[PDB]
Order: C-alpha cells, then structure tokens, then sequence
C-alpha cells in the first residue's frame, strides 16, 4: 500500500469507518465481511471493496449501542453472512440471517401476501377505481432485476436474475452485473442469494387501463429479446411497445395496500440480540459457522461442545467429550481454541495440551471416541476456502476445498 | 376490430371510444404518441374472437326486397 495523495491515510474504506483516529486492538476477517473492535469498545463493521455500493446496509462505522451492554467484548467473528461478538458473560450476533430464516421470514410475508384472497364467506365489494394501486397476484416474491451476492463456487459474486424462481429448490441462471460493464449467463442455486433490493422494489407494474373485465398494464422493460433495439428515445416504435404490452385478467391481480409495502419483512438483521448461554458456563473458543456458532462450555471441571441454534438462542447441538474433560482443559486454559470458516468447511478443535482433539460422530450423533493422531502440539491453524479452477467440463472433482 | 396485438391466449384490439382522458384526435399514423396508443387499446382473447378466412365472403345477404 503506497498512498501518494494522502500517505497518512490508508486501506481507502477507511474514512468511510471513520477510523482515521482510533486505536483498534481486535480484529475478524473472512472472504466477504470484515469487523474490527477499536480501543473505544467501539466495533466496525463492514464488508469488501468490492460491494461498497450495497454497504449502505452493509457497513456499520464504530459504535457501541445503548442495545450492547458496552463492556469489554471478549473477542469476534464474522462470517459471509452475520457478525458475533463475545463478552465475558454475553454473546451477541446480528447481520444476514441465513437463508432458511429468511425463507422462513419469507413464508410469514408470502402467506400475509396472500391477503387479499377472499375466504370462502360471502366478501365485500372491493373499492375498484382504474389505476388503482394493484399489483400481480400470484407471489414469485423475486423478478428480474434485482441484484444480490452469492458467495459459492470459490468465489463471491454479485448479479442480477433473469426469471423469478417458481420452485424454491429448482435452479435457475441469473447475469452477473459486473463493474467492467458499466466502464455471462450462470446456471445458480438459490441457497447464496442474499436479495439485497430489499422490501418493495417487486411490483412497479402501473395499472394503465381497465376494459371488458380485465386490466392493461406494461411493467417497463418488458421488450422481446429480439434483434430490434429497444428505442427508448421520443422515436420509440409504437408497434414494438404494442407487441410488448401486458394484458391480464383482474382476478389475476392482487392489491396494494395504500402505505403497504408488497413483501414487508427486512432481510438483514440491524440489531443485537443474546445467544442464550447458561451460567458459569465459560466460553473456551467461539467460531461462526453455517448451522449456527460453535462454541466450547465449560462449568466446574465440566467441559462441552455445542452448536448454537439462531432461532431459539441456545445450542442446537451440545455433545459431551468421551475423554475425560481435565485432558481437554489442560494446563494452559486459553489455547483452546475452534475454527470453522462460516458456510462449508470441517470444524478444528484445539485442547490445552498444544495438539488437537480428532472429531467424528457415531450412529447416536454425538462424539466418537477419538482415534489418537500422534500429532505434536500445534501452535497456529489456518483455515480457508479454495476454489479449484480449469475444471474440464465442470468434470466430478468438486468446485471448491479448504486448506489448512 | 382490427386485432394489433396477439400475445398467447390475449389480444389487443382497437374500437371506437377507446381512447383515455386525452381528448387529442386519433392520430394512430406515423404520429402515433406512444402514450395514446398505450392507453387506446382493447383487451380481448382469442376464446372471445372467431377467425374469419381471408378473401371469404361471409354469408350476409339482404333482408330487403329490390324488385
């Protein structure tokens, strides 16, 4: 990093943290996001470069909250999704909830969508002017044009679709809106889709006429993808927008409230919230992973490994060591330590004695007895994901692999 | 009616009086402001509409005696 302009300053999302004058001591970075915590006990949040334009959202400059307790956070980690924070006797997360939360989130907002469906009872005439605020009434919750990240294959991305996905598990091929197109078609999966467009932003269809029974309405951009040029200039070809015109059917078509957003609910998570954790129980090592945060706890000479839930806050997953727990406390209490990297990769778990705790998991579901490594202590471990490139005709060898 | 659109199971079609609030003439020539195009259109679908073969006269004599 060399800064001709201003060699004070560097790393040129930094005035943008507004951490020109602080003093940061702890630090959290992965493939996407980035937190770092500063002397202030204050705490940054943001993301790469790269998606600097969906960081008004996505970056959070350094402040603690009358939300957070404000006492001294322990230590971070962020995955490519949500932030976590652990105090001495707190743990604290917020950010993008997973994609399940959100399809289920979605699944409050897609059936309240529904609304407008009469019941089987006889319903009051509705209110009926011509241009009235309506929209379309089946629920694809998802059209063309809206623009979000997926992270998969290796390599994060950031694109617009191409058709709403009817099936919520069907694949689907979207358009990468990459930045060297303002100065490829890809076969994707929904699971990386982030939907950053936010609430509304879905119905922009304005109802133009009303005739026999039915309604006439053209969404804009709706022009065949033939080879004629779609002339948006005062010369624009009647016929063309003719033929491109939209004519529906006015049980087709449900309403929008005057106020109401089409969708409503907020994909991103902008507030802190407690990760159930019982008494006494000292957290050894955390780490973010995808099914929740992995955590060490310990009570008395009494030591656990557990996966926390989201939803309900407390360990989803707890499992209790076969070996005894004064081996895995050891000598030094603090270089236990759990590494993950956040959406597909194995868990490390490190014990006191320098070396590593094997893992795998019986029929039962909770931890096999270890088959011992004849490994020395190890000191550091670094975990990330690699994508393997060339692939030759997307042949059986998978698309990405960790390193360590 | 003179079917100008035909989009799957829909057609657009023009008739007299379809025009919006603007009270501008019926300019639907090379002048045609898109706007008034837009919104002087008919919706109607093919179940609603028979075919009619071209160069068929239809069946139609006069119920009007000449002679």
């Amino acid at each position: 990093y060399r800064n001709a302009q201003n060699p004070s300053l560097h790393h040129p999302r930094a005035t943008f943290l507004g951490l020109t004058n602080e003093k940061i001591v702890l630090l959290s970075a992965n493939s996407i996001r980035a937190t770092v915590a500063t002397e202030n006990n204050k705490v940054a949040t943001w993301v790469d470069e790269t998606l600097s334009s969906v960081a008004s959202k996505l970056e959070h400059t350094a402040q603690t909250y009358s939300e957070l307790q404000g006492e001294r956070i322990v230590s971070l980690h962020c995955c490519a999704l949500y932030t976590c924070a652990q105090l001495e006797n707190s743990l604290y997360w917020w950010g993008v909830v997973p994609f399940s939360q959100r399809k289920k989130m979605l699944e409050k907002a897609r059936a309240k969508n529904k609304k407008p469906k009469s019941s089987a009872g006889i319903s009051s005439m509705p209110n009926i002017t011509v241009g009235t605020q309506v929209c379309l009434r089946n629920n694809p919750l998802y059209h063309a044009g809206a623009v979000a990240f997926s992270i998969s294959a290796g390599i994060p991305k950031v694109g617009v679709l191409m058709e709403s996905v009817w099936n919520m598990n069907d694949s689907c091929r979207f358009q990468l809106r990459s930045p060297e197109s303002l100065k490829n078609e890809e076969q994707w999966s929904l699971r990386e889709v982030v939907f950053v467009e936010d609430v509304k932003n879905v119905p922009v269809g304005k109802v133009l006429k009303v005739d026999g029974a039915y309604v006439a309405v053209k969404f804009p951009g709706t022009s065949s993808n033939t080879n004629c040029q779609n002339s948006s200039g005062p010369d624009a070809d009647p016929s063309s927008l003719l033929q491109d015109c939209r004519l529906l059917r006015i049980d087709e078509l449900q309403v929008v409230k005057t106020g109401g957003t089409p969708k409503v609910p907020d994909c991103f998570q902008r507030t802190p919230k407690k990760l159930c954790i019982p008494e006494k129980t000292e957290i050894l090592a955390v780490n973010v992973d995808s099914k929740g945060v992995h955590a060490v706890l310990k009570t008395g000479n009494w030591v656990r490994y557990c996966i926390f839930d989201l939803a309900t806050g407390k360990a989803e997953q707890e499992n209790n060591f076969p070996t005894s727990s004064i081996a895995f406390l050891g000598q030094n209490e603090r270089n236990v330590a759990i590494f993950t990297a956040g959406q597909e990769s194995p868990i490390i778990l490190r014990d006191g004695n320098g070396t590593i705790y094997p893992m795998a998991k019986d029929c039962m579901g909770g931890i096999r007895d270890p088959d011992w490594l004849d490994l020395p202590p190890i000191s550091s471990l670094g975990m990330g994901v690699h994508s393997l490139i060339n692939l030759p005709a997307n042949s059986t060898i998978k698309k990405k692999a960790a390193v360590i």
